């Protein structure tokens, strides 16, 4: 396995950030990459072995350290907005030989001007109108998450208390509705029959990752501590 | 018992509204009152018996009917914003002899200019700073419900899955934060010890009563169907 810590992080410009990657594959090579929405997966730094590191394609503003065979760290001495990205660690084989690499789950790192910019979402449920289009339905229910910042969210659906995976259609990425606000929508489809059973329960849940343990909230306001937001509705009669 | 239907209703100006009251006390007298935030409990119409009704203090714009011993209805032929209020039915004894009357649970009726004005709340959790005041704490957690309209909401707290009643301090009434927006806050208090147990789960839940079954959503937008909104957080380590 390949693991990353933290999985999500907000940093203020000029702060120091350390991203650690641990592997249990006893591989000699490790890699740190970033993936920018639009751009490809680019290599920052890599390592051929415990104790050594090499510059990849875009090393500027990053340092790397390989203190043991298992660990590969990425260090951002003075974080800049331009370092906002999704970071991926990998272990394995040769540089560019992707068939031989095993990737970590990724880490979302957002470098912001001020922590007070962190805002959890508003989550709501709506029923789409079939009246509006000549073609079929528009999904049973629509879940809308908006006004949140940064975009470190996970949306899931739950019917009668069990998470669902089928009949779900979530926006692939959050849309920047404004300067420091995002929007995310998802559609759920169930049998009209099912939706008209008032015994059925639907829940749209959004996991929000804001401040971490190690983040000091500037005094003046109460600290936002919200982690999970949910919007629920029961079926309608048939 | 004395029951009321509906318990919550939104109406558009000029629409017709019927509020029904049913009692199982076999009482001869029934009453319909309204309570305005600031004003007292005022009597609209009453009845001394099946088939008859009498004007109370403020009968204007309301009709009443007593079709049987058990039922007492209040009818608003052309609803006006001025009829936005909380309505109470009672059965019993004499007019003004409150010791002899049994009151229903009340009905929130809001007459609005347009149904598109119905918006569910945004619900969030914050930790207050003790640093800010010379006196003690400010409650463990603060729950904030805002941007909702009308004010037909219920807020409840749940710790580890069980609703709580102790250590809770909710705002007595929603505050009109703007023209067609309300705000509601509540504070929860638990032992610092408890809040620092990451095994503990806190949920602030707001029940939103918007559109009813019998409300036709003007086409053009997807209909808001959200009924319960919740903001959750787990304990923090000690």
């Amino acid at each position: 396995a390949v693991t990353q810590s933290p999985r999500n992080k907000v940093a203020v410009t000029g702060g120091k950030v350390t991203l650690s990657c641990q592997q249990t594959n006893n591989h000699n090579n490790m890699y740190w990459y970033r993936q920018d929405t639009g751009h490809g997966l680019r290599l920052i730094h890599y390592s051929y072995g415990a104790g050594s590191t090499e510059k990849g394609d875009i090393p500027d503003g990053y340092k790397a350290s390989r203190p043991s065979q298992e660990q590969f760290s990425l260090i951002l001495e003075l974080a800049t907005p331009s370092q906002t990205s999704v970071y991926f660690c990998a272990s394995g084989g040769g540089r560019g030989s992707y068939a031989e690499q095993f990737f970590g789950p990724g880490t979302r790192l957002t470098v912001l001007e001020d922590l007070r910019q962190v805002t959890p979402p508003k989550v709501s449920l709506f029923e789409p109108s079939k009246a509006e289009i000549a073609n079929k339905q528009k999904a049973t229910l629509v879940c809308l998450a908006r006004g949140f910042f940064p975009d470190h969210v996970e949306l899931s659906w739950w019917v009668n208390g069990k998470e669902v995976h089928s009949g779900v259609s979530t926006d692939p990425q959050a849309y920047k509705e404004s300067n420091y606000s995002y929007c995310l929508s998802s559609r759920l489809r169930v049998s009209a029959t099912f939706w008209h059973n008032p015994r059925n329960h639907f829940r749209c849940q959004v996991q929000f990752h804001g401040l971490s343990e190690e983040d000091k909230w500037p005094e003046g306001s109460p600290k936002p501590v919200t982690q999970n937001i949910s919007a629920e509705a029961w079926g309608r009669a048939d």
